């Protein structure tokens, strides 16, 4: 309705890291243990205050199954921010971060803000990716970093708040 | 990208009529009693080889929640087809059809192909909307008509095939 800006932010990362739940957690405060992730591409909006300004954060997610030219273009088109997500309890998903970074470099707009997100922090008892290793990688590649839990909500609001503030 | 044509078809109608399940049926022949409907807007693609050609039917669905210019325009933009859905066991969802037809009128392309769909035909013992009446309304408005059951699959693939044939 009435707002100041509209920013599109896309979620990327291995399937199963919790992208659909970061989306639902942030935009509707909903979480599902048994995934209700999109079968294709999905986006939902959340209005949030940033520096007094009302921003409509339109968050995108995908199963990544469909990759024909048209859909891949539509996904990144206009995106001013990207949350590159991995699962702190699954090292493989972090090992794939390098590839997702290249993906963004090959399809995203040049001015896109990227933030590395280690999701499922509530599973720290089974941690597979040391916070320090991920943070160091984040710094060396010039991008913000934070660990979240869509499950218990820790840092979810902060994560989007941060990337949105970096874009504005 | 190796198809011949890309047709965008949108699903509209009251929430709870079964749109997310028509989408899951059309794309993966799957049905969920426990709704996995999108929380905002989502689209998935179904590939079908017809006339030696290969067509990608990009089906869109909506939660109907988010309602702000930007997204409303993007929803109908480029759509060559529309499935206007109601629940045959809930008379109110049928009453709203006329109002849904109005939204297509001033938001969708004038030449968009519209098919009226009476879903949940498996709940015949709870029917609230007589078939002949719905069909008469469709007839008078120049709309195709069919009753489906995303739950037991009846006429779902046929409804899809019908509108695509009308669009192609
Ligand atoms: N423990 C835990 N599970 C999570 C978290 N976020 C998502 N999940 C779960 O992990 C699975 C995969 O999540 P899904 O959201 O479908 O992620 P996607 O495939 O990346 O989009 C589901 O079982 C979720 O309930 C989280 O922060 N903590
Ligand atoms: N009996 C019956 N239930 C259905 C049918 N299609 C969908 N449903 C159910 O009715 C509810 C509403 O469906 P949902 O797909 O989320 O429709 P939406 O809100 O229009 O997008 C869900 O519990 C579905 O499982 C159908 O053909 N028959």
């Amino acid at each position: 309705d009435e707002y100041d800006y509209l920013f599109k932010v896309v979620l990327i990362g291995d399937s199963g890291v919790g992208k659909s739940n970061l989306l639902s957690r942030f935009t509707r405060n909903e979480f599902n243990l048994e995934s209700k992730s999109t079968i294709g591409v999905e986006f939902a909006t959340r209005s949030i205050q940033v520096d007094g300004k009302t921003i409509k954060a339109q968050i995108w997610d995908t199963a990544g199954q469909e990759r024909y030219r048209a859909i891949t273009s539509a996904y990144y088109r206009g995106a001013v921010g990207a949350l590159l997500v991995y699962d702190i309890a699954k090292h493989l998903t972090y090992e794939n971060v390098e590839r997702w970074l290249k993906e963004l470099r090959d399809h995203a707009d040049s001015n896109i803000v990227i933030m590395l997100v280690g999701n499922k922090s509530d599973l720290r008892h089974l941690r597979a990716v040391p916070t320090d290793e991920a943070r160091a990688f984040a710094e060396k590649n010039g991008l913000s970093f934070i660990e979240t839990s869509a499950l218990d909500s820790t840092n979810v609001e902060a994560a989007f708040q941060t990337i949105l503030t970096e874009i504005y």
